[PDB]
């Protein structure tokens, strides 16, 4: 068995390699790489994404989140407020003022130290979930709004014919940002790529392990886990590494700079935070393996984890047991 203490893998393709998405997704797993739950991947020296990132700063960010945290430095939930509008340019001046700025530091571990250590006195503002892509339309290779669909995947597998659509999102986020513990929607694969500025530190459960994180977040958020059965699916609660190490619990974490991709694997829960002022686009897909993952991928029916249309189809393809249950949940 390839990988077998799950470690994170970095790939360097070739230009040739770079070509065909699908069949390096493939040669990856081959080496293990799934069994992380994360992989980065270093693009070859003649690829670029775009010419340049000078004429970004008029996109807006319709609904700025502040992400307040609530609970202890290493255990936390996270909610998020809405903020006015405003441009990437003021985003960007607003993650580099006094109040939002990174603090002097000596290297990502010392800055890892201060991340845990502070990060719940501070409420941090992050530009989410923003439909669109940064890739120049002529950049043939890893374009995420170029790739195969999920609905055309299944229908390739399966032979259904399902509605729904497939699209990027953008992420401008500054120093102490957070995304909380979670899977993928369906338990996908997901691609990120740091188009620009500061890293993005992850941590990643391997796939073969993830029930022992959620057997700990049952333990650490009682109330949330009464409410719900899947309430990592609400993309709000917070565990540190010194707290996973305490409880055993399987782990690995990896720093992405810019111009570099990662991808996470079906069932790979991951989490992390931002170093500074960046932007990342990301995208869900999907391969034949995924299709047993997304036929038991739990799901959130209380109301909470609400998702996008195309999920629908998922749902009631994959899981048509489940199906009027998360419908409800979704109503
Ligand atoms: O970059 C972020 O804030 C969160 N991104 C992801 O969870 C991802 O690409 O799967
Ligand atoms: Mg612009
Ligand atoms: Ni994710
Ligand atoms: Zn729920």
């Amino acid at each position: 068995a390839q990988n077998p203490n799950c470690n994170i893998m970095i790939f360097h393709p070739t230009k040739e390699e770079f070509n065909d998405f699908d069949k390096y997704i493939a040669y990856m797993e081959s080496q293990g790489a799934h069994r992380a739950g994360l992989a980065k991947i270093i693009p070859p020296k003649e690829w670029k994404a775009r010419e340049t990132y000078d004429n970004i700063s008029e996109i807006l960010i319709a609904t700025p989140l502040q992400q307040v945290a609530s609970g202890r430095a290493g255990v936390f939930t996270q909610y998020h407020k809405k903020k006015k509008a405003m441009t990437v340019g003021e985003y960007r001046h607003l993650a580099n003022s006094k109040k939002y700025q990174t603090p002097p530091h000596q290297n990502f571990e010392d800055l890892e130290r201060k991340y845990w250590k502070n990060r719940i006195y501070n409420s941090p503002i992050y530009g989410a979930d923003i439909s669109g892509s940064l890739f120049d339309e002529n950049t043939k290779q890893w374009n995420l709004g170029h790739l195969g669909t999920i609905q055309d995947l299944l229908e390739k597998e399966c032979g259904v014919v399902i509605e729904g659509v497939n699209t990027p999102y953008l992420y401008f986020g500054m120093w102490k940002t957070t995304f909380a513990w979670h899977t993928e929607d369906m338990d996908l694969y997901s691609i990120n790529y740091l188009h620009l500025g500061e890293p993005k530190t992850w941590y990643v459960v391997p796939p073969e392990h993830g029930q022992r994180l959620e057997r700990l977040a049952r333990e650490l958020f009682p109330g949330s886990s009464r409410g719900c059965g899947a309430f990592l699916r609400h993309k709000v609660a917070l565990i540190s590494p010194t707290v996973l190490k305490e409880n055993g619990i399987p782990f690995n974490r990896i720093t992405q700079e810019a111009g570099e991709f990662m991808v996470t694997f079906p069932y790979g829960y991951h989490a992390g935070f931002n170093h500074g002022f960046n932007c990342a686009e990301a995208i869900n897909f999907a391969t034949p393996r995924w299709i047993d993952y997304g036929k038991m991928a739990s799901q959130c029916s209380c109301g909470e984890a609400r998702v996008t249309f195309s999920m629908d189809a998922f749902v009631r393809i994959l899981q048509p047991e489940r199906y009027d249950l998360w419908k409800r949940g979704q109503d």
